[PDB]
Order: C-alpha cells, then sequence, then structure tokens
C-alpha cells in the first residue's frame, strides 16, 4: 500500500491511510524502541513557524500563492525583523484558535470545532479587566443552560515581560480542604489551588462543593483574587430517575467545563491565558470526578445505598454503581435543561468527525486511550478504531504552573 | 533515555530501565504514535540472538560464567556453524516458554508467568501425532474445571521446508455459518475458518455454539481434519443470579482459552505451532465475545428482556445490559466450578505484577489499551497507571494465515 500509516476499523472492516501526519513539525514521546503513548505529560525558529501558519490561513480561505498571501508573508517578516514578535489579524486569530481545537488529539467533541465563539481580548490591560472579560465568557458560554463553545484570548507572551495567567486550572472548580486528620473535604484534585487562595486572603468555606475564586495575574503584578458572582455559576443538583434516595446524597456539579491553565500556540505566538469552554460528556462528571478513588470517590458510598455486596469483586458492585451514577448525571442535566452528551452519542459523533476529516485533511490525530470513555469502553464504536496520534499546530499546550 | 512512569491515583513514580534490553522495533516513531494499531504491517543474527538467549538462561539459574554455560555456548556456535541452525534443551525451552509469556505486553494475566506446564512436543512427525498432543494438552489444562496454564510446543520452523501449523486461531471455537439472509448463525469471527473445514470435508451442524473441528498441518502436507471428543471440551451454560429468563436464552461458553495461531520465538528459533492456554477473564466473554457488534451481539436482545429503554442512548441500556451479562458469566463459572477471574481481581494482581517486575528487572512492557479492560476502565487501578510498550525476547509473534 501507501507509505503513510494504515488505519483499520475492526468492527466495520474499513481501512484508511493517514496522510495528514506528514504535516507534523513536532516530536512526541515515542521511539521505534518503545511506545510512550500512554504518558499523560510527555528567533529564526519563530519566523518559519509563523510562515507556516500563514500558509495554512491562506489555504483555508483558498488563496494559496496570491498577492495578499505573499504580502502578508512579506509583512510578517517585516515585523519580526524590527521587533522579534508580530501580531495576528482578527480573523487570523479566529482561524488559528479553531485550528488548535481541531488539532487536539485528546478531545472527543471535535465535530463541533467549526462552531466556536472566538472572543478577542488582546486589548486587556489588567487583572481586573481579565475578570470582567472572563465574566462575559461564562455568561455567553453558559447561555442559561443552552451551552455554547467559546474561547477568550488574552494577550500573548512577550520578550522578558510577564505573562498573563489564570492561576486556576478550570474557571469553575470545587474547593478541596486538607483535613486535620488526613482526609480531604471537597475535591481532592483542587487541594493545592485551594491552599493558595487562602494564602492570598480568601476566606474558605466548609463544604464538599464550595466554588473557588479566581486567581488572575497581570504581567509582572502579583495575582489578584476574584469571586465569581453565584448567579453566574450554573449548577445541577443530582438525582436518580428511579432511585429516590440518590437525591438525598446532596451531590452536584457545575455546567461549564472551561479550561484555563493551557497555552494556546499559534504560528509561533504563545497565548498563555486563553480559557476555552464547551459542554460536558456525562462520564467526565459521573465516572471520573465522582468515582475516581483520588477524587470524590463516592462509589462505595452509593453501592451501600444500592445495597450491593461490596465485600467481593465478583458482585460487580463497583460497576453497577458507576452506571447509576452516570445515569444520575445524565437525567439530572436533561431535567435542569442544561447541555450534556452521553458517551454513546459523543463517540458516535466522533466517528462522523473522523470520516469528515479523512475527506478534508487526509487524517485525524487521535489519542485512543483518551477518546475511548472510562466506562463501557468496547460498547462505543471508537474502541474498535485504530488511531494515529501526532502533534499539529496551532495547538494547545500544557504549561508550567506559574507559582 | 530512561522513561518516568507515573501512577496518577497514588502519585507514585518509577523509571523503566528494562526497555533498554529491547532489540526489535515497534510502529511508533517520534513524529507519530501508532501504539493503538492491533497488528504491525511488517548465521549471524541467530548466533547473537542465541548467545544472548542462552546468556539469559544461565544467568536465570545463577550459573552465569560457569562450566555448563561456557560449554553450552560452544555447543551452539558449533551447531550453527555446520547446520545454519541449532536445537534447544528441554529445560532451556521450558525457560523460554515461561519468559515469552512474561514478556507479552498485552497480557494482563502475567502474574502467573511462573506457573506454566510445558509440554515438549518437538518430537512430532504427523498431524495425527499433533492431534494426540492437542487432545492431551486440553485434558491436562482443563482438569475437571480447575484450570491450569499450559503450552505444548510443536517442532521449530526449518529453512528447507514448510511449517507445522494449527489452522484454528484457538483450540476451542464455535462455528459461524454464513446464510442467504446475509446473516450469521454462530460466531461471526469464525466464519472464514468454518468455511475452510467445510471445504476440507467436515459435516456442519447448525447451532449457535457448534464446536469446530481442528485442521492440523504437518510440513508440506495438506491440512487434516480432526474432531475433538465432545467430553474433552468443557462448556458452561450461562445463567443469572437474579434474572430467571436469562438461561432460557440458551447462552453458553467454553472453559478454555487456548491460542493456536501464534508463533513462539526463542533464542531466535521460531516455533510455528505452539498453542498455549490459561483461564478466561470474564470480560472476554461477557463484553467482547457476547456484545461485540461484529460478534454474537446480544446487547439489544438482553436489554429488551430487561425491558429497558432501547429508544435512546441516554437511558444507558447498553451499559446496564453489559453489566448483567458480565455478571451472568461470573456466576455461571463460579457455579459450574470453573476458573475465571473478573476484571477487578485481575488488574489488581497485575498492578502487583508491575511491582514485582519493577524490583526484579526494573520494568515491564505493557500495552495500556489491551491491559485496561473493555468495561469500567477508570474503575480499575491499571487505567490510572502509565505503561511503557516494547519488544522483549523470547516472544510470541503474529504470523501469516497458513492458507
Ligand atoms: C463542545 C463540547 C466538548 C466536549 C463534549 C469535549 C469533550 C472532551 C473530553 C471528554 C475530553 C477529555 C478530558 C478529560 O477526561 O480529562 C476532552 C479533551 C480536550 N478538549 Fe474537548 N470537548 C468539548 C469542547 C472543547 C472545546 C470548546 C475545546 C477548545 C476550545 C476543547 C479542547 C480540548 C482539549 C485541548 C483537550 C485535551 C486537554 C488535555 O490534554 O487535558 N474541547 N474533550
Ligand atoms: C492464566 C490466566 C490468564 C489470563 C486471565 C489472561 C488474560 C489475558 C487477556 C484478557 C488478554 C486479552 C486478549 C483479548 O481480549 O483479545 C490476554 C492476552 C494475551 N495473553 Fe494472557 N492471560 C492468561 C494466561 C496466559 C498464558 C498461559 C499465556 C501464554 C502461555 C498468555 C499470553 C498472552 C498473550 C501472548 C496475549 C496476547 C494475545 C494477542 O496478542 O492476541 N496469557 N491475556
Ligand atoms: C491539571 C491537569 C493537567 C493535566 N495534564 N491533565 C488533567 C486532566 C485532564 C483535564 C485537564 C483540564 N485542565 C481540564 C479537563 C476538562 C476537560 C474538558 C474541556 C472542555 C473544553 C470540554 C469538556 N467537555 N471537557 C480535563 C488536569
Ligand atoms: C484471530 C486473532 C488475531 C489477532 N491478531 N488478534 C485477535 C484478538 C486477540 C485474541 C486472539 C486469540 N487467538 C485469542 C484471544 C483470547 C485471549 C486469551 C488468551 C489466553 C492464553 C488467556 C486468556 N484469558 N485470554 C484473543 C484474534
Ligand atoms: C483498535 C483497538 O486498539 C483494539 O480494538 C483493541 C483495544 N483493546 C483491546 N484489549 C484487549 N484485551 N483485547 C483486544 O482485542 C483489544 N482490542
Ligand atoms: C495513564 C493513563 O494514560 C491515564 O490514566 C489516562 C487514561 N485516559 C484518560 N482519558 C481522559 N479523558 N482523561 C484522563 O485523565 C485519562 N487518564
Ligand atoms: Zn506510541
Amino acid at each position: 500500500g501507501p507509505k503513510f500509516p494504515r488505519v483499520k476499523n475492526w468492527e466495520l472492516g474499513s481501512i484508511t491511510y493517514d496522510t495528514l501526519c506528514a504535516q507534523s513539525q513536532q516530536d512526541g514521546p515515542c521511539t521505534p524502541r518503545r511506545c510512550l503513548g500512554s504518558l499523560v505529560l510527555p528567533a529564526e525558529q519563530l519566523l518559519s513557524q509563523a510562515r507556516d501558519f500563514i500558509n495554512q490561513y491562506y489555504s483555508s480561505i483558498k488563496r494559496s500563492g496570491s498577492q495578499a498571501h505573499e504580502e502578508r508573508l512579506q509583512e510578517v517578516e517585516a515585523e519580526v525583523a524590527s521587533t522579534g514578535t508580530y501580531h495576528l489579524r482578527e480573523s487570523e486569530l479566529v482561524f488559528g484558535a479553531k485550528q488548535a481545537w481541531r488539532n487536539a488529539p485528546r478531545c472527543v467533541g471535535r465535530i463541533q470545532w467549526g462552531k466556536l465563539q472566538v472572543f478577542d481580548a488582546r486589548d486587556c490591560s489588567s487583572a481586573q479587566e481579565m475578570f470582567t472579560y472572563i465574566c462575559n465568557h461564562i455568561k455567553y458560554a453558559t447561555n442559561r443552560g443552552n451551552l455554547r463553545s467559546a474561547i477568550t484570548v488574552f494577550p500573548q507572551r512577550a520578550p522578558g515581560r510577564g505573562d498573563f495567567r489564570i492561576w486556576n486550572s478550570q474557571l469553575v472548580r470545587y474547593a478541596g480542604y486538607r483535613q486535620q486528620d488526613g482526609s480531604v473535604r471537597g475535591d481532592p484534585a483542587n487541594v493545592e489551588i485551594t491552599e493558595l487562595c487562602i494564602q492570598h486572603g480568601w476566606t474558605p468555606g466548609n463544604g464538599r462543593f464550595d466554588v473557588l475564586p479566581l486567581l488572575l495575574q497581570a504581567p509582572d503584578e502579583a495575582p489578584e483574587l476574584f469571586v465569581l458572582p453565584p448567579e453566574l455559576v450554573l449548577e445541577v443538583p443530582l438525582e436518580h430517575p428511579t432511585l429516590e434516595w440518590f437525591a438525598a446524597l446532596g451531590l452536584r456539579w457545575y455546567a461549564l467545563p472551561a479550561v484555563s491553565n493551557m497555552l494556546l500556540e499559534i504560528g509561533g505566538l504563545e497565548f498563555s491565558a486563553a480559557p476555552f469552554s464547551g459542554w460536558y460528556m456525562s462520564t467526565e462528571i459521573g465516572t471520573r470526578n465522582l468515582c475516581d478513588p483520588h477524587r470524590y470517590n463516592i462509589l462505595e458510598d452509593v453501592a451501600v445505598c444500592m445495597d450491593l455486596d461490596t465485600r467481593t469483586t465478583s458482585s460487580l458492585w463497583k460497576d453497577k454503581a458507576a452506571v447509576e451514577i452516570n445515569l444520575a448525571v445524565l437525567h439530572s442535566f436533561q431535567l435542569a435543561k442544561v447541555t450534556i452528551v452521553d458517551h454513546h452519542a459523543a463517540t458516535v459523533s466522533f466517528m462522523k468527525h473522523l470520516d469528515n476529516e479523512q475527506k478534508a485533511r487526509g487524517g485525524c490525530p487521535a489519542d485512543w486511550a483518551w477518546i475511548v470513555p472510562p466506562i463501557s469502553g468496547s460498547l462505543t464504536p471508537v474502541f474498535h478504531q485504530e488511531m494515529v496520534n501526532y502533534i499539529l499546530s496551532p495547538a494547545f499546550r500544557y504549561q508550567p504552573d506559574p507559582w
């Protein structure tokens, strides 16, 4: 066959050849000797990255080689020459931002990539203004439960000058209080960050679901702390359809999944503060956040209520419970009329996504372990899809925690 | 150079130093990760792969440098020098067999790698004799239901001649009969193989669980059809603790998972027929075999007996039903007194295996996407554990289909 990787679907029996990977300008962790695919974390150089993105842009508008294409090129090196950086045009930001989401090997919601609201915030001057900008994002994106994908782009990393940073990892997060015995009250994922807000004068609450304040950082200034108006932070009380007691557990989650600690890289430019929001997939809440032994860990609690034999694994008690918990998440979101998507619908649309991208780009970089859901793995069609994972740009990046 | 493997549940960290002993290549390159591909589209070497294997053995029994070691190495040099190949001593073979399993990155059951009965069938000359071995291996491994891991090793490949092969992928397989309706009564995975048997003379039944005969091949001979005496094959009808209608589904599965299509490499000699068997981990039966859309596919049926809401995905009927089916399997096997391990027990013992091998060898190759079971991934400790994949020798390979 062809000299690009072959890509079977073992359910349908279909084949495809990924030609997109040939565009990757970035090494990953794997080598012919060993595969590190399962690891979570893995000047002139600018000019040529910049040139690259511009060609992408111009091709995306079908003008590859034309007078405006080669003038914008002339223009970009003119800027770099005399300053070391350069700036994106309004629509260039829009394209590159969409291109980063499109390129994200670990997101399963990519079928939605074309529809995303790019909120330009490169005019932002202070931590106060950051907050305001953000409050607007949450309001738009949340849209009273009929959610809408968006990203707010704050300004970009500069030579020897501070970064714009959101200290929190998500915009909405529950507190995590280290107890004087050893336990954690709240979300254990958010211990450190809780511990940092108090250190910067936050008065902590008491409960399993205390919404955290925002730690925003303007360049060179210390981080300023900001409390989200409660009316802004839409939450969903959880309850089971048929199990009447579930509602009494006092469990809950928030509507807006919005990542705030990732780096948005476009054509060499680095946007250190550019939080994006979508909507949740049922399992993120119900299988990861609530049942991970290192998170809310509510599996044993709920199985006791369901009255299952937890003295032995053969009872598949863990399984059973997880399913009801997931279902409680779905029903409860649907009932409160807030956008959500179960793992079956989500994966079925990712299949359509992969088919769409084959036609258009000749490939789609996918992180299999990440695309396949944390329950009911082989029941979703993606589990039977072989997947190439490589790094394309524009991209999102992990970046060091600022403190 | 040496990779940092993390567990995210516990925050614990290791470094893998074992991967440096890998001499073979994998699919990944630094440009793109192919870890998810199921299979790989892929006088002097033998001398060095032997020396280095023989080295392992003597090092493994503490006599590394001794009389017997020195003198065995010269046995090999002399045997390859005159014959272009050499032969293994039975102990040496027993060692290799145990090791190749130990190295199988996609095997979750490797906690047991030390406990393996090894049948030396290297003095086989007829498909007749093969069938006696195969029959005897089964009678041993099954043990009235108290299963015991085994491998039986037919003659090594040789350059002047064709291989000893078993045509079946497993020693026990249900026939999949094709039908005018574009339908498949029986197991869809065994359609091609059922048709071969027919072509080769066997009378077919027309049940959903018709145990297939064996097609055995001595070098350069036409394959031959041997039937397994019904009694040797242990089956388990499936019932369900709570639900009485389940058994009336007439579902059933066989006790012994025994792979017969793979090749065993040791000291660079190739063992083309070398079946091996252990015991089932329940998900293989209740999830993949019984619910794969391209297999027996009972998910809809079952669910409809359960009177669930098939009409939409968000009722989580696919998951709900999957679980009952997995549960049905465990109960049935525990009831019929037949070795089985559920995904919870197993992955736990594998986490122990990782730890044992960590101290013993400084690592352990593992294929994350095959170790994490096909339901309730995140609910098993493996999900949260980083894993390095690489090719250690002795090893099982895939090989072409003989026909
Ligand atoms: C529209 C609804 C969306 C859904 C249902 C969705 C789904 C998901 C899920 C389930 C994950 C795995 C996260 C985890 O389990 O830890 C993920 C990862 C990711 N998604 Fe989305 N996503 C959506 C929207 C978005 C949007 C709007 C963006 C960017 C604007 C985005 C970019 C990403 C990125 C960069 C990752 C990988 C981040 C990481 O490495 O932690 N997704 N997606
Ligand atoms: C003893 C109890 C055992 C258990 C519970 C077990 C479990 C498993 C499971 C669940 C798989 C995944 C295969 C799939 O779902 O398609 C697997 C793969 C594998 N196991 Fe085991 N195993 C056991 C014993 C053995 C033995 C005795 C051997 C060899 C002597 C072995 C070697 C392998 C190999 C080579 C694979 C890869 C299969 C392939 O690539 O097609 N295991 N094991
Ligand atoms: C701190 C940290 C570092 C790291 N390397 N990995 C993790 C776990 C993965 C993860 C990380 C973040 N920051 C956000 C999500 C929500 C995922 C999400 C985002 C969007 C936009 C929509 C959606 N449905 N889900 C998931 C955390
Ligand atoms: C035909 C074929 C080719 C190919 N490349 N891949 C597959 C799927 C993987 C598979 C193949 C076979 N032959 C047997 C099992 C049972 C796995 C098993 C083995 C043992 C020894 C114990 C156990 N519990 N489970 C799994 C099938
Ligand atoms: C395409 C995908 O990698 C493939 O379906 C894998 C996934 N994980 C698996 N895990 C096991 N144990 N066995 C399998 O056959 C598979 N199939
Ligand atoms: C080690 C392993 O890769 C890790 O546990 C991954 C598995 N898949 C995941 N998938 C998602 N979406 N999020 C995660 O945190 C993880 N964890
Ligand atoms: Zn890889």
